[PDB]
């Protein structure tokens, strides 16, 4: 059947919407991006830290988020010349405003009942909670999907997402799927260039490529306890943010802004490489998705730090890097409806396999 | 099949758990009450007003609430000698910590995914949101169930808050919240005398109704409104009463009359031809209130629901088990003429075990 996937990630630039065909395999039929207004982005970010009157504030933010998603679903279907009735379900991640696996909770907002009401399509949502409920991290959730797409018993491969945050799926033949967050992907580089130069992202990693890696700063950033931990682990804005970076910066004389940028690129390269190679030293292929796949300087640094492996963007495997996550969530809606597991216990640390999500019928 | 119903209401004394048999009709098979600890009750109440760090605080409260519910489900099933596999689903209301239909939102907590994980049973939950999403009040939700059981008569719940279902032959089901049931009388006696409720309405029966206070309390805009309407702790609370504010027992007597009058006047305004009023909730055993309801509605027979085969205390739990059955059968759970929603809607969300 046909499934919609709805993802809104860490960057908060806008919503990813995806149409997939799901039978024996997964086929991307269509994709649609809708920018998020500055107001909504800032209001979401304000909910990402503890604050006053959060229940009402989140309820009102969630309305606008859902109205925008429904709008985006309408636009995709019209542009593809198909009616809501031709889609079996929308797999909606919602929007993470808090991720505290160590306190046994994770918060994705996005009122799925309103989403079903506005789209007239069945909604499967809230995928992370049942994994956390089973003792797991609730993240990353793509591994099972990466496994469905790229699982091959000839070669050991890692499927790496570089978004705001980085995460990897380790597909070792004959062994259970493993994986975890590696740490910051684009989140720090975006925040640094936005703070200094007013731009949302560092195009092709060019500002970073114009500076010099500072070894002292790099070592102290890699000293964060998160990078040392192994096995199931997940992270978010709670750990890696701009105040976090500036605390490491305030201990030492003012450094050139482009050099801080260069260092942050290397932090992402090194934290990915070291955590990946620690878990799958026999890695032969690294398949890269998310925005980071088109960061030239990062894709080059990843190639230098993992010489034993072929580092390549996921587009030369038939899957556009930007749409992988949306597709995963459409696929999770299919998995829910078929009563098939969505998590990987050796990824999240959950007690066992679980059916993820909840069903809100149209 | 068999369904569990899980309700935790306004009073926050504890959780109602219900087992029903559902085929052509609804049969109560078993019921189980589990008290809520003082800590959890107070922590829930703290979330019923705006405050700091609510996301994390609610996540942690919800975890204790679910753990207690799972514990109560385990206890019921053991005591009834049946395994989790014999139950098709749990209908869980969760716990209302905010109800703002005018701002198009209502907040019931109670992590249904954790509930399915701990019980090993499928969970249907979050019943109010789809109705609010369709333009409705999201409350009251019992009317459709009251209609399935008792379908001219009014079916009246007196809990912390009062609500009525008006079952007029040949006409669509109507209904609304009438206002405070026991909530204010409980709050007043707990504030003055330290007791959780006014046993049989005896403290109230010992005082004199104050006409002046009564009139000013009935002057609240909510009592004047008609058609679909819902309320909660946001409107009727102890600071609300004290703003309008005499001997303490006289205030109690007045509060009993407020409940009697607001129920009577709103009921009779909507269904003047009412012949039978079937009363559920704790208020059904408040003697002085059940007498005052009989005085104010002479045209109607006012009777507790137990003499219709349904114990007053378990009606709500049964409604929510029934709503789980309705979800799974893809049948509507709201009444558009009750809630004001745009049309009939399948209520709730399914969290498979
Ligand atoms: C709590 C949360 O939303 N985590 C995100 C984040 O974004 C990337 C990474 O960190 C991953 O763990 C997850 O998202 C992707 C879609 C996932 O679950 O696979
Ligand atoms: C928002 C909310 O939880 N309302 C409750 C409350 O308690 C009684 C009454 O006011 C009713 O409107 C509702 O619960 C019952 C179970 C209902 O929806 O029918």
């Amino acid at each position: 059947p046909r499934y919609l996937g709805l993802m809104s990630g860490t960057s908060l630039d806008g919503m990813d919407i995806v149409l997939i065909e799901q039978g024996d395999r997964t086929t991307l039929l269509a994709s649609h991006y809708l920018p998020m207004p500055a107001g909504l982005r800032e209001d979401i970010l304000a909910l990402c830290v503890p604050g006053p009157d959060e229940i009402a504030r989140a309820a009102e933010v969630e309305q606008r988020w859902v109205a925008l998603a429904a709008q985006g679903v309408r636009e995709l279907l019209l542009q593809q010349q198909m009616s809501p009735d031709e889609v079996r379900a929308i797999g909606s991640h919602g929007q993470t405003i808090r991720h505290e696996p160590a306190r046994h909770f994770t918060v994705q907002i996005g009122n799925p009942a309103l989403l079903a009401e506005l789209t007239g399509i069945d909604v499967v949502a809230d995928f992370r909670r049942r994994d956390v409920a089973a003792g797991g991290q609730g993240a990353p959730l793509v591994p099972a999907f990466h496994q469905a797409l790229f699982g091959d018993d000839d070669t050991s491969r890692a499927v790496l997402n570089i978004g705001g945050f980085s995460n990897v799926s380790l597909l070792s033949p004959g062994k259970p799927v493993r994986g975890f967050d590696c740490g910051p992907g684009n989140v720090l580089m975006d925040a640094w260039i936005h703070h200094q130069r007013g731009e949302h992202f560092d195009r092709d990693g060019a500002w970073a490529a114009s500076g010099q890696v500072n070894h002292a700063l790099l070592a102290s950033l890699l000293a964060d306890e998160f990078f040392a931990a192994r096995g199931p682990k997940s992270t978010g804005r709670e750990r890696f943010n701009l105040p976090w970076l500036q605390e490491h910066l305030a201990r030492h004389p003012a450094l050139p802004a482009a050099d801080i940028q260069a260092t942050l690129l290397e932090l992402s390269a090194r934290s990915i490489s070291e955590s990946l190679l620690d878990a799958q030293p026999d890695c032969e292929e690294v398949l890269v998705c998310g925005g980071g796949a088109f960061n030239t300087a990062l894709m080059k640094r990843l190639a230098m730090l993992m010489p034993e492996a072929r580092v390549a963007s996921t587009d030369e495997y038939g899957i556009p890097p930007a749409w992988m996550e949306g597709m995963a969530f459409a696929w999770l809606a299919h998995r829910f409806l078929e009563r098939l597991p969505g998590n990987c216990p050796d990824v999240t640390g959950a007690l066992g396999p679980r059916t993820l999500g909840a069903l809100y019928p149209a």
